[PDB]
């Protein structure tokens, strides 16, 4: 286990900001992806894990940026990327997501970089929106040593992610008409039999229901932070919040499996 920070509460995880000061920078020379912004804790008190976040088709860091400080303020290094092309497909997005985790591990060794020695490069996670969510699930299938995945409103050309052993939380948006839940997020969820998994559907949500500026940053943030802390840090203080079925009119559907209390 890698327990950092105080015992969480629902209200503290629903807050905009965790207990650590977040600083960030723009990656000078991106290696294998378009552009990156690294968010990191100054305060942590030990090495933190790293999470790479990828947007959807046509989209940029703006769509996913709110996760940077939301996670980093709880004890993570977060890299948000722009892809080489805004029109990159999920497999390319997965390659670039893993290239961003690689460059974070490089900057962990770069005496100049503000994140030298801050990363347990053995503790990494993947997130992303739509085709960047499908790319997160491809990253998890290809790299089972990843500790967690938390894609939002995912889309891929195949819904069969049966090889995934990585603890996977899928944020779904009930009224998604871009990647509908019944043909995308739910079949993807249903395919995984080998892992801790969870499915959280946002009541009334459009395809952007987990993007920067959304009307559920309390609940969605609580669940992303809790899932990453539980599985990236093996922090069982977070089992209650990671496995909980939220009592919320904001949630239209909840499913979970292999999520031990």
């Amino acid at each position: 286990s890698h327990m950092r920070g105080p015992n969480p509460t629902a209200a503290s995880l629903e807050a905009s900001a965790g207990p650590f000061t977040v600083r960030s920078f723009t990656v000078s020379r991106p290696s294998g992806y378009g552009a990156g912004t690294v968010y990191y804790p100054t305060n942590a008190g030990g090495t933190v894990g790293a999470i790479a976040i990828v947007p959807g088709y046509t989209a940029r860091q703006s769509s996913i940026k709110w996760w940077g400080p939301r996670l980093a303020s709880h004890g993570f290094v977060v890299i948000t990327i722009d892809t080489n092309s805004t029109l990159d497909q999920p497999d390319s997005r997965s390659s670039q997501q893993m290239a961003a985790l690689r460059q974070v591990a490089s900057l962990n060794g770069t005496s100049s970089s503000p994140i030298y020695g801050k990363v347990d490069t053995a503790r990494m996670g993947v997130m992303g929106w739509s085709m960047g969510g499908g790319g997160s699930l491809i990253s998890a299938a290809n790299n089972p040593s990843l500790k967690a995945a938390a894609p939002q409103a995912p889309w891929h050309s195949s819904t069969n992610f049966s090889s995934v052993t990585v603890p996977t939380l899928i944020f779904a948006c009930e009224n998604d008409s871009i990647a509908p839940v019944n043909s995308s997020a739910l079949p993807i969820y249903d395919s995984m039999s080998r892992n801790a998994k969870q499915f959280l559907e946002i009541n009334g949500g459009s395809h952007s229901c987990a993007n920067s500026g959304n009307s559920n940053q309390a609940l969605i943030g609580k669940k992303g932070v809790a899932w990453m802390k539980r599985f990236m840090d093996n922090d069982t203080r977070y089992s209650t919040f990671a496995c909980e079925n939220p009592n919320s009119t904001r949630v239209s559907d909840f499913r979970t499996a292999n999520c031990s209390l």
